[PDB]
């Protein structure tokens, strides 16, 4: 099996005639231009694009590394762009080792063999497509202003974007609900309003079969968008779906779900938040393989909880 090679670009041929050439790839069909920012919130006059420079990750930082500490849901920042669906997706997408290999090649880095080009491939009506990127990307007073990994020197989910971004049009069409665009197999929603009565199994048999899944709070009004309420939860925004387990808490069971802010940043602060005294009546042992004190966007919350603060529930069944 090959997958079908977007715009015939083949990787391999391209970085070989840049490297013999002594040269680094600038990509004829996706250029490092205002035409692949967007076309009105990224558009040519638009002030959000006021300052933006291209830059390879040579110039970005001393030593940029492909990945670091393997390809996690970590890796995954949202930028100045709204593309919370595209990013839970593929913050989703890390748990399933074996798609995130396929869409993530190992043979590529920038120490051997760097050429200043890149490559993935998306599961795309019922096809693979492999798309080629060469690695300028858009920055603002020296840092990445799209998607980024907790490590400063990690590229690859930038980069990943990027081709996502080309295959797309532009980085403004990744942005305005779902993750049918960018992923493939069927997609289930669910109105977390009226649940199945076996939501908590379906999605623990879901994370279990490296399916993805994300939820979202609906908004009252565009000035709603992005609203962070009460508990810390932002409306409007995408959130990955990362675990789910029930646990014994003080000789009760409890339904517990794992969510991903895909800002990697602002997390609930109701019961079941990484420092809620609610872990301490969990076994010691549980607690320190499920929660930790750390702002990386993922927390816990009661199945309950998240019932009744979020709204709609989306599973796509890669296979
Ligand atoms: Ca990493
Ligand atoms: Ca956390």
């Amino acid at each position: 099996e090959r997958a079908i090679k977007y715009l015939n670009q083949d990787y391999e041929t391209l970085r070989n005639e840049c490297l013999e050439a002594g040269a680094l790839f600038q990509d004829p069909s996706f250029p490092a231009l205002p035409s692949s920012l967007g076309f009105k919130e990224l558009g040519p006059y638009s002030s959000k694009t006021r300052g933006i420079e291209w830059k390879r990750p040579t110039e970005i930082c001393a030593d940029p590394q492909f990945i670091i500490g393997g390809a996690t849901r970590t890796d995954i920042c949202q930028g100045a762009l709204g593309d919370s669906w595209l990013l839970a997706a593929i913050a989703s997408l890390t748990l399933n080792e074996e798609i995130l290999a396929r869409v993530v090649p190992l043979d590529q880095s920038f120490q051997e063999n760097y050429a200043g080009i890149f490559h993935f491939q998306f599961w795309q009506y019922g096809e693979w497509v492999e798309v080629v990127v060469d690695d300028r990307l858009p920055t603002k007073d020296g840092e990445l202003l799209f998607v980024h990994s907790a490590e400063g020197s990690e590229f690859w989910s930038a980069l990943l974007e990027k081709a996502y971004a080309k295959i797309n049009g532009c980085y403004e069409a990744l942005s305005g609900e779902g993750f049918e665009d960018f992923t493939g197999g069927i997609a289930e929603w669910y109105e977390l309003r009226k649940p199945p009565p076996n939501l908590f199994k379906i999605i623990q048999k879901a994370l279990e079969k490296g399916s993805l899944l994300g939820c979202s709070i609906d908004i009252t009004s565009a000035a709603d968008s992005e609203a962070v309420t009460y508990q810390k939860l932002v409306k409007g925004h995408a959130y990955s779906v990362t675990g789910a387990e029930e646990v014994e808490s003080s000789g009760s069971l409890q339904k517990l779900i794992r969510i991903r802010n895909p800002w990697g940043q602002v997390e609930w602060t109701g019961k079941w938040n990484d420092n809620c005294p609610s872990w301490n009546t969990v076994d010691p042992e549980v607690r320190a393989n499920l929660t930790e004190r750390q702002e990386d966007g993922e927390f816990w919350m009661s199945f309950s909880d998240f019932l009744r603060h979020y709204s709609r529930l989306e599973i796509c069944n890669l296979t």
